[PDB]
Formats: structure tokens, C-alpha cells, sequence
């Protein structure tokens, strides 16, 4: 029932080594289920190519559904590459990233009650600020709200990330991106559960936090006051997940990160890895649709998990070892 498992250590002679399909351990392993969603995504940038017209117009024909003949397309129209770091090692990192996802208004209202803030106007560009207790207690801060959300964790946890979706209340969605800093030191409010006790070794996720906020509303502000650095939001210029570097919207556990000097935007990769939590095996045929800029190296991937606060539980915890095959098509 549990996939292929990765013997640590090996090593090849070459930077990119044919192999047959028989040869990828993990193959069987992945349903492929969502991989022609990806697929088509990749097509849309990549149809026109020479070498990958056929496959294309071949991948058009596909459904979503029969994933055995998606399995007999990957099989027929492209072959996979066992693909090592330049010093010959096989192993290597696979992080984890998503998109956060709130639910918010334009004006507050009802349970839309914590604000994101824009720069705020009485203020000059790249000025240090003091603290968030003190910033959000001078009043600078009044006036300058970008849109109201659900829950105070999760605002934290977009300043965290730096940029986001918020689903409105409209029907409307608005995208939300990185607009400065007070330039204080960030603290982790999990490691101040953790440290003084009021939450377990386990679960100092963004889902425990929630769940202890729930339980102690009263001290919710005063652990966020606990870290000193607040993050500013952007509206970003105006259905389906972000739009990454290739050009397209990345899907969930089916689009990765790279370094494009390593592994060329629209590449098909074979991952074989495991998962964050309970360390399992996750064999995935995903496809290169973006970069970033701690995602360097060779057998380097930031796998995306997707949307929401359980993808990015699994993506905070993902810092696993991981091997890759890079597909060609036939052509």
C-alpha cells in the first residue's frame, strides 16, 4: 500500500542518465490523479515548441479521469532522465510552499473584524517603525486598512508569508502582496507556546495556534504583541491557484519550484520524496512551473502544496530528501 522508498546515498556518472520507465521506482506508486491538469497548464506555454507539439496535441485528448491513459500518454511520448546534482549525488531537498487563502470584506462587518494594513500613508517609504504592540497602539496605523478579515492567526500568518489571496465577501476575490515592513526582529509565536509551555512537542501548527487562540481569546493579543515585526500588503493587479513563473496558474501537489538553470521552466519531473508529518512515501509526477529565490541547486524542488492553512501546515513542515527524474518529450 505505501510507495517506493529512496535508498540514501547513491550516486551517477552522468548529469542526465535515460532510463526506462520499468526503472523509476515510484511510478506505479503515484494514482497521477490532477496530472493532466498540470499538463494542460504546462501546454499552454509549451504547444507551439517544436518538440512538443505532438505530445500536446496528444495531451488535449486527455480527460482528467482515466488515469490509466494518462499513464500510457506519459509512457509513449516522453522518457524519463535520472538526474543528479553536478558533484554526482542523487539525493536531494524538497521544501514545501502554498498560497494562503482568507476570507475577508471590504468593510468590516460582521465576522470580518482584523484589518490588513497598506504602508501607511503618514509615513515615508523604508522609515523604522517601532514594534506592532506600539505601531498598532500610536493610532498611525487608522485610515490606512487594505480590507477586514476572519481571524487574527491568519492575518499573522499572511504577514508571515508576505502575500496571499482574500476571498470577499463580494463574490470577488482580491490579491494581496508585499508592502513593507517596521524592520523589527520577527519571533515565533509557536515557539512562545511551545517554550512556556502551553503547547505540545506536536503541535505548534498553525491549526494548534488556532485552537489554543480559540480556547484563550483573551490572551490571543497578547501573544501576537509577542512578535515585534509587522508586515504592510499591496493590492495586487487583478478562480484557480497563483500564477507562478511560467505564466500559468500552478496546481495543487502538481507544480514544484526549481532552479531554472538546473531544470528548465515546463520541465516534467518524477519526485520521489515523503511526506511532511508522517514521513510516508510521495511518489509525484509534477511539472517545473516556478522558481524562487531560496530554490537553488541542482535536485532541488519547492513542492506546492495549494491552497489554505492545512497546505500550509504540510509545506512548513516539508524539508525532506528527495530524488528526481526530468521527462524529454519523444518528439
Amino acid at each position: 500500500p505505501a510507495g517506493a522508498a529512496i535508498v540514501p546515498g547513491q550516486i551517477a556518472a552522468a548529469r542526465l542518465t535515460p532510463v526506462a520507465w520499468q526503472q523509476v521506482p515510484g511510478w506505479q506508486d503515484d494514482s497521477l490523479i490532477g496530472a493532466t491538469i498540470a499538463l494542460r497548464q504546462n501546454c499552454a506555454r509549451l504547444a507551439r515548441q517544436a518538440n512538443w507539439q505532438r505530445a500536446c496535441a496528444a495531451a488535449m485528448r486527455l480527460d482528467d479521469l482515466d488515469v490509466g491513459s494518462a499513464r500510457t500518454f506519459f509512457e509513449t511520448y516522453f522518457t524519463p532522465f535520472q538526474f543528479a546534482n553536478n558533484d554526482g549525488t542523487l539525493d536531494g531537498l524538497v521544501t514545501g510552499y502554498y498560497e494562503p487563502l482568507l476570507h475577508g470584506s471590504r468593510v468590516r462587518r460582521g465576522p470580518y473584524q482584523y484589518a490588513l494594513y497598506r504602508w501607511p500613508a503618514g509615513y515615508r517609504a523604508g522609515a523604522s517603525m517601532p514594534a506592532r504592540a506600539q505601531l498598532m497602539r500610536s493610532g498611525a496605523l487608522s485610515g490606512n486598512e487594505l480590507v477586514w478579515v476572519d481571524d487574527p492567526i491568519e492575518a499573522f500568518f499572511l504577514q508571515v508569508q508576505g502575500s496571499g489571496r482574500v476571498v470577499l465577501d463580494d463574490g470577488t476575490v482580491m490579491r494581496v502582496g508585499y508592502g513593507g515592513t517596521n524592520n523589527q526582529p520577527y519571533r515565533s509565536i509557536g515557539k512562545w507556546l511551545l517554550d512556556h509551555g502551553e503547547l505540545g512537542a506536536g503541535q505548534a501548527t498553525m491549526q494548534g495556534i488556532k485552537a489554543w487562540a480559540r480556547a484563550n481569546p483573551s490572551r490571543v493579543d497578547a501573544l501576537l504583541d509577542t512578535n515585534p515585526r509587522f508586515v504592510f500588503f499591496r493590492e495586487m493587479p487583478s478562480a484557480d491557484g497563483p500564477v507562478g513563473a511560467l505564466g500559468v496558474p500552478l496546481t495543487p501537489e502538481r507544480s514544484i519550484a526549481v532552479d531554472p538553470s538546473s531544470i528548465p521552466l515546463g520541465t516534467p519531473v518524477f519526485l520521489q520524496t515523503t511526506r511532511p508529518m508522517t514521513n510516508a512515501p510521495l511518489n509525484r509526477l509534477v511539472f517545473a512551473q516556478d522558481v524562487g529565490t531560496a530554490i537553488k541547486g541542482g535536485v532541488r524542488a519547492d513542492y506546492f502544496w495549494g491552497l489554505g492553512d492545512d497546505a500550509g501546515d504540510q509545506a512548513g513542515r516539508m524539508k525532506q530528501n528527495g530524488r528526481m527524474w526530468l521527462l524529454f518529450p519523444n518528439s
